[PDB]
């Protein structure tokens, strides 16, 4: 064995012994327990960074352990291909999206390499080759001819300077990032899931998510938004139905959460659009600009929160169907159209929103709610007037003195039998547009027949193959000017026809992925049956909070999806999740801390990204001091899910405690060569060895917590460091002595070799002649943890009268009971009862 730690040269050596194993190249081995381990799978932007390391070293520490207990791990890494990063760069370096893309995997996967995670390179796939995407393509045509996926008009960002459609995040105060030009509305036809049809099951199968982070969950059922609520019809009054026709004409219907506050309404509000606004905006100028000024604006909830409530009195009057009063109705800012009915009735005493409404414009507030003893004040809002859950109503008549839901359910009976409401379930959820006018993206496998309407591509004419040699310019989708792209025959009658030039939301993609790597190669369908019943759910996600929603909310739609078309047998697509914390560094700009020495302008630190340069480049940590070096680094600075500050002394620390590990080691063989690990009954073994051993399967017990429930591995590392504190204190010279050592050292190597294999991996050899994979998890001895018992003096008023021998971690009952039951104590006692024992643990129990 050599005397100094080599990572530049070991590193490589045990990455081809991992390899040539095919350690990591599983099947559905039904000899074996699976498990499942994803990582994100990342964009192929070109570089990783200290973020990515950290997320798939976290992803590679569980699928190790795991692997050393036994199972069948599958731990797949692919690139999620598609998307805006590419077709930038096309356009600032002339070059194909696909080409960039293709390079960019190549770096990347040898940085992947390099780092030696344990992963089935032979499950990669990458999103934008046609083998993949053709069967989002193909499911998108199932679900089209069910009408899951429909085609409608829908709003989008036009630019009439650059000619392109933008996202809500490339215009700013109205215009366009790149041209500063007025953005206008176009309605476009455009391809959707109804997810809406889902929202009950998304919602309800959170439950099943035990282990999910509750904050998760949470944020899942506030984005899907599910409310029960209450229709409610105000009758038109006679005198305000001009220009009104319809439904519109007789009543004005709304939706609310708080019916249990009817009798509470003081006035109403309805959109811009509405045709209450409509007609009452004919003849007077000021409500034709303020709908104007609405309708210039975004429905974006986070400019609404921060936007200031306006409105203006329309003039025309409803009637409350409970208790008869006219209610002026109001234009508002704040009512959207497409949401509910487009118009909500105002309870200023009982919501906040309503309450400041109110007093801008000094609109009535009629308290309808108590919750106990407290004051009602009509020019100040407290917390407890919107009280759902301890308010009773007042001013209510026949409600008078219910609670919420007595007063909803009897609210509920009352509409219902005048015609006047009923109640209804709503959602803020809606449906998911997947149309983007851009190029470097799965097409949508549409076409367009001028007689027989929008047709999907048969089965076997997918994939609808995206043309790779393309150079976007940016003045619109080059897929549009394309007709050698675009003409084609229609697939019903075979007239000309015109494909489809948009392509799909590159979430879709993200949203089945986890399915495609248990049968990448699978020619006949998304997923194999066979592989699928095999692998079943993936049993650890590993990623960003930042893809908490959408993404999940996606992987978890196309599960039910695919489920709903006998593809796959699960409900959710993700047992456990773990979210890493970010990872943050210092920046500079006038630029990367390594071209930096320690001129620009030093800030801060911050999160690691692109965007200030701040991404400390792995493959110059890992040439400075090795792979083991930095995945120790990472999985020591902090939880797994704290954020995690760069530090180069943080990365000599762990360098130093390697190094520490390969000394450790060389010095003990060095003494005596390998033995056999001590193992059997350690009685006769001396006090140092024992508490060494205890050390020992104490440390055992708590990193494999610490790994398999806790997942914790900073505390790990600190754990397997106090039991090699304890070894170098300890004389391991003798023949036992030498054996504990053994033991001790093939245990530290084995625990450790999740966060740091290819240190572990030679070590181990060195030691041992088996495979380290064979050998397995290191068990718990019980019997090591087991202290010897003490001898205590029992005494009768002082007077020693017999020795009871009781176990070291007896409590003072024990001591106690043990005392008073001493034949030589209850000779003494004469049968008579103690006043008090006093108990001293280890020394005597006094008996008084
Ligand atoms: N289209 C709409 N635009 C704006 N506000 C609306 C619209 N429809 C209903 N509202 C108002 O929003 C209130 C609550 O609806 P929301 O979707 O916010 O549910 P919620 O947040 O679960 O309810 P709560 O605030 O009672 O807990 C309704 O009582 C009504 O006053
Ligand atoms: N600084 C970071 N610290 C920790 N994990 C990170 C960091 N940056 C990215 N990750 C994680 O790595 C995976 C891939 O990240 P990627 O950079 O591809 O996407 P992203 O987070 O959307 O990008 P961006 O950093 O530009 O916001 C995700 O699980 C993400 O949470
Ligand atoms: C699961 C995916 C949304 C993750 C992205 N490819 C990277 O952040
Ligand atoms: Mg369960
Ligand atoms: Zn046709």
């Amino acid at each position: 064995m050599q005397e100094h730690y080599q990572p530049a040269a070991i590193e490589p050596a045990a990455q081809k012994k991992w390899d040539d194993a095919r350690i990591s190249n599983v099947s559905e081995d039904a000899s074996k327990p699976k498990y499942y381990c994803l990582s994100m799978f990342p964009y192929p932007s070109g570089k990783l960074h200290m973020g990515h390391v950290r997320n798939y070293t976290i992803g590679d520490v569980l699928s190790r352990f795991k692997l050393l207990n036994g199972f069948n791990v599958m731990q797949p890494m692919g690139w999620d291909a598609f998307g805006m990063p590419a077709e930038n760069a096309a356009m600032k370096n002339n070059v194909a999206p696909a080409a960039w893309t293709y390079d960019n995997i190549e770096y990347m996967k040898t940085q992947l390499k390099s780092l030696g995670f344990a992963v089935d390179w032979e499950r990669e796939v990458a999103t934008c080759k046609p083998e993949y995407y053709r069967w989002e393509q193909w499911l998108f045509t199932k679900l089209f001819e069910k009408g899951i996926v429909y085609r409608k008009n829908g709003t989008v960002n036009w630019d009439p300077v650059d000619q392109t459609v933008l996202a809500n995040g490339q215009v700013i105060d109205g215009r366009g990032w790149r041209s500063g030009a007025l953005i206008e509305k176009r309605e476009i036809p455009m391809y959707y899931f109804k997810i809406t049809d889902y929202a009950e099951e998304l919602l309800n199968d959170l439950d099943k998510l035990e282990h999910w982070p509750e904050q998760v969950k949470t944020m899942q059922r506030n984005w899907i938004g599910k409310s029960r609520g209450m229709t409610v019809r105000f009758a038109v009054s006679d005198d305000s139905k001009q220009g009104l026709e319809g439904d519109y004409a007789k009543f004005l219907q709304v939706y609310t959460t708080r019916p249990d506050t009817l009798m509470g309404a003081t006035y109403v509000a309805v959109a811009a659009e509405h045709p209450l606004a409509t007609a009452a905006a004919a003849d007077k100028p000021e409500l034709q600009a303020f709908i104007a000024e609405c309708k210039a604006g975004s429905v974006a909830e986070a400019d609404m929160a921060t936007m200031e409530k306006k409105g203006v009195p329309t003039g025309r009057y409803v009637v409350n169907p409970l208790n008869g009063d006219k209610l002026e109705v109001w234009i508002a800012n704040y009512v959207l159209w497409g949401y509910g009915d487009g118009a909500v009735m105002a309870v200023p005493a009982h919501d906040e929103r309503d309450f400041e409404f109110a007093a801008k414009y000094n609109l009535p507030k009629k308290q309808v709610i108590a919750v106990g003893d407290n004051a009602f004040d009509a020019n100040r809002w407290q917390e407890w007037y919107g009280d759902k859950e301890n308010g009773v109503l007042v001013n209510s008549g026949d409600l008078d003195g219910l609670d919420f839901q007595t007063a909803f359910d009897a609210v509920a009976a009352k509409l219902q039998s005048q015609g006047a409401g009923e109640p209804k379930t709503q959602y803020r959820l809606r449906d998911w547009g997947i149309s983007r006018q851009r190029y470097w993206g799965c097409p949508i496998p549409i076409v367009h027949c001028e007689k027989c309407g929008n047709v999907p591509v048969p089965a076997d004419q997918l994939p609808v193959v995206l043309p790779e040699n393309v150079v976007p310019d940016g003045m619109g989708s080059p897929l549009a000017k394309m007709p050698e792209f675009y003409e084609t025959s229609c697939p019903c009658c075979g007239g000309a026809a015109k494909r489809e030039t948009d392509t799909m939301d590159t979430f879709i993609e993200s949203s089945w992925y986890f399915f495609r790597y248990m049968s990448p190669k699978f020619s006949d369908g998304m997923v194999s049956a066979e592989s699928a019943k095999y692998w079943g759910a993936v049993d650890q996600y590993i990623g960003g909070i930042e893809h908490a929603i959408l993404h999940l909310l996606y992987a978890r739609f196309f599960t039910k999806l695919m489920r709903d078309e006998g593809l796959v047998n699960v409900d959710e697509p993700f047992e456990r999740l773990l979210t890493q914390g970010m990872v943050v560094c210092e920046t500079y700009y006038r630029i990367n801390p390594a071209d930096v020495e320690l001129p620009v302008v030093i800030s801060g630190t911050e999160k690691m990204s692109k965007s200030k340069n701040n991404g400390v480049d792995p493959q110059e940590l890992i040439n400075a001091y090795g792979a083991d070096t930095a995945r120790l680094f990472m999985m020591f600075a902090a939880p797994p899910e704290q954020s995690l500050e760069w530090s180069d002394s943080g990365v000599e620390g762990a360098h130093r405690f390697l190094r520490r590990l390969w000394r450790t080691v060389y010095e003990y063989l060095k003494q005596g060569g390998a033995v056999k690990a001590f193992a059997g009954n350690q009685d006769g073994l001396s006090k140092e060895l024992k508490d060494l051993r205890h050390k020992l399967h104490s440390t055992t017990a708590k990193v494999s917590d610490d790994y398999g429930r806790r997942q914790q591995f900073n505390t790990a590392i600190a754990a397997v460091m106090e039991l090699l504190n304890q070894y170098d204190k300890t004389d391991t010279g003798s023949e036992q002595g030498r054996a504990v050592a053994q033991e001790v050292l093939e245990a530290a190597v084995r625990l450790l070799w999740p966060i740091v294999p290819h240190i572990c991996e030679t070590l181990w050899s060195e030691l041992n002649g088996a495979k380290l994979w064979e050998a397995g998890w290191p068990t718990v001895d019980e019997a090591a943890l087991v202290k010897s018992e003490i001898e205590v003096m029992v005494q009768v008023n002082g007077k020693l009268r017999g020795k009871i021998t009781v176990a070291a971690d007896a409590s003072k009952a024990d001591l106690e009971a043990a005392a008073l039951a001493n034949e030589g104590a209850v000779k003494f006692m004469e049968g008579k009862p103690a006043k008090k024992i006093i108990v001293v643990p280890g020394r005597l129990v006094n008996i008084v």
